[PDB]
């Protein structure tokens, strides 16, 4: 779909059965997602950006289905105030900016 | 032009007769410059991101050159780790998200 930025560019996502709104995000490297439990083992992070860093939670492998595309990477499960879908996962789905 | 999500979405914009690189990121709602001199007065805002919040200074009608496209809008400067173009100026040269 084509996406105008009039408005937040959100999405849903379903993740480990449950379905969740997501934020498209081109300036985010990897992806974070809000305090959730996902299995495997997993490794600490510290992300950082506008307001300071937080620790989160890194798996690896991690199915996701973005707007039915299914894409698998690297996620991040912390204390993020909205669901955050970086380039990892967006490159994925063939997601592009254009203008 | 079309870009990909492979690497940063990097650009150089034009501001105050300088040019400078900045990311285009669909998840920020405002632009935030790092720290520099803009003309008039400036009134506070406070903007959240991942780490909490920060307060910047907000100015308004700057012109704003990026990547040959000529925007005039609201600027906020403060302690952001990158130069940002938000969605108030992704909107003004027309970019959209696209999969
Ligand atoms: N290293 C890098 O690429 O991203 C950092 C680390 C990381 C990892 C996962 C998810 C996000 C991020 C960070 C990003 C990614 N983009 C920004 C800016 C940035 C870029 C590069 C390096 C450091 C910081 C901003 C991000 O899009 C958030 C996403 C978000 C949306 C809503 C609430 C919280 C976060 N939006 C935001 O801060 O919004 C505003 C600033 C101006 O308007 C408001 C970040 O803070």
């Amino acid at each position: 779909p084509q996406i105008t930025l009039w408005q937040r560019p959100l999405v849903t996502i379903k993740i480990g059965g449950q379905l969740k709104e997501a934020l498209l995000d081109t300036g985010a490297d990897d992806t974070v997602l809000e305090e959730m439990s996902l299995p495997g083992r997993w490794k600490p992070k510290m992300i950082g950006g506008i307001g300071g860093f937080i620790k989160v939670r890194q798996y690896d492998q991690i199915l996701i289905e973005i707007c039915g595309h299914k894409a698998i990477g690297t996620v991040l499960v912390g204390p993020t105030p909205v669901n955050i879908i970086g380039r990892n996962l967006l490159t994925q789905i063939g997601c592009t900016l254009n203008f």
